[PDB]
């Protein structure tokens, strides 16, 4: 209705604990990874917080990942640090950073989470330090724009990465300190909820 | 009764994460091994073909593994890498290949698959390279010349390794392409059939 | 009662798949070791034995462990290794070496094992070499000192390690071969039990 979070999950799993010399290859893999964890879920963005999320659990890589909702093939050394990693994955994805709705009649839906300590899958996919704080916004196009800018005339805050909307979602990080990438968020919450009820 | 499967078993099982320094030693181990792996079951040949096929799929080697009905133990770096081994073994042990029988008098029991990429445990225990076709055949002694033969006269293939038959089976192994593997395998089969029918 | 065990019991459990950079570092952390165990528990002693025990069935170490009633961090290269370990150390924690009641109103408590064969964690915490025969004793401090010098009255053994009682109960280690490590031990054990039903 409001603010009521969208529960994403797990829709499957699989480890390869030794993953094919020519798939490796073709994968362009690291030789150091000869393990491999398939992740699938509904939520991209929450997905790819958790991918994140999991690197720093385990010593473990987002060998890949893209929207479908999703794939992460997790890459590392021997299996029980990427199960370590996915049985990580999971824990952020069943219950961590979650959509919401940004209307009441539940058809216009956002994510506002603080990645407040990067780990390696972020800070790389997006000019960053790893570790650095980061505010990773996803919300429709149009409501996704104006709620930017918002954001940005709300904190000290970059662009630590964007190429624009064109997730049907536009989605975007933004670095600075943590409590602006807060309040930042905060804001684009409530640019997207006006809109929400009244611009859309 | 014809041809009904003979589904093997495994008996027991037993991972020792961390062996001992002079165990390792006594039993020839190279160092990179210091996991291990004890399954035994009741087929020898279709263990044989398991724990090759687990050699795929983990990172493990073939420290052993004799005719007792079996022991294999698996080798590898950590124990998380022998489990799936172990895992996998089950699994092409619990269902996969198996013998057969020959007469309907269920008394004469013979043994025709195709290893189609062998992993290192028969590429090795018979001239060849790694992953080459392969013809795993086993019957009785008698029975069992008379169809090698036979599996000759049938496919371009060779025996890919030979001591003959003094299991209390004759087993033999022929490489050629896979195919022709296949025939050589489907006329191993008559030719023992027609003997636990009628030559015996 | 008489001598009836004291089972003693495992109180918490979790692994650190990836231990913090900054947390390896200030726990001054080898580099090979990049896995945590955190086992605790009642009894000290019996613990101290099988951190002991384990970095015997695993490729593991004691990073740290001391009286709270414990406390052991077991470290080790990946997270499987380091599970086998604490695994082992519950096993030898469920049901291993346990104190004892020295007298019947069980009020007095004592403990009297032999480790045949140290692993890495007591060879050290004693000058001695890895494996080498011990003879751990802990009884109350008066019960205690009393105890050792029968102990010692008995076999020839050493001192292997030892700053007195000042555990609230005094615990020393004597080497020497290992069946006098014995003698020793029920020696010891009579000692502390002549006090507690009438020293004491
Ligand atoms: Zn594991
Ligand atoms: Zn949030
Ligand atoms: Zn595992
Ligand atoms: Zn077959
Ligand atoms: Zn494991
Ligand atoms: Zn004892």
């Amino acid at each position: 209705p409001a603010l009521d979070l969208i529960r994403p999950s797990v829709t499957a799993m699989r480890v390869i604990a030794s993953v094919n010399a020519d798939f490796a290859r073709e994968l362009k893999l690291p030789p150091h990874i000869r393990s491999l964890g398939l992740i699938s879920a509904d939520s991209d963005d929450v997905t790819y917080i958790a991918a994140d999320e999991a690197t720093k659990q385990a010593m473990v890589e987002v060998v890949y990942g893209r929207s479908l909702e999703v794939l992460i093939m997790l890459g590392g050394p021997n299996p029980a640090e990427v199960r370590a990693g996915l049985d990580a994955m999971i824990a952020h994805i069943e219950n961590g950073a979650a959509f919401q709705w940004a209307n009441d009649a539940q058809d216009t839906a956002f994510l506002a989470h603080v990645v407040s300590r990067t780990g390696s899958y972020l800070s790389s996919t997006a000019g960053i330090t790893l570790g650095d704080p980061m505010a990773y916004l996803v919300a429709p196009p149009l409501e996704a724009t104006y709620g930017i800018d918002a954001a940005l005339k709300s904190a000290d805050v970059q662009l630590a990465t964007y190429v624009p909307p064109p997730t049907n979602y536009s989605a975007a990080f933004l670095t600075g300190s943590q409590a602006a990438c807060k309040a930042a968020c905060n804001a684009f919450t409530d640019a997207v909820l006006e809109i929400a009820r009244n611009p859309i």
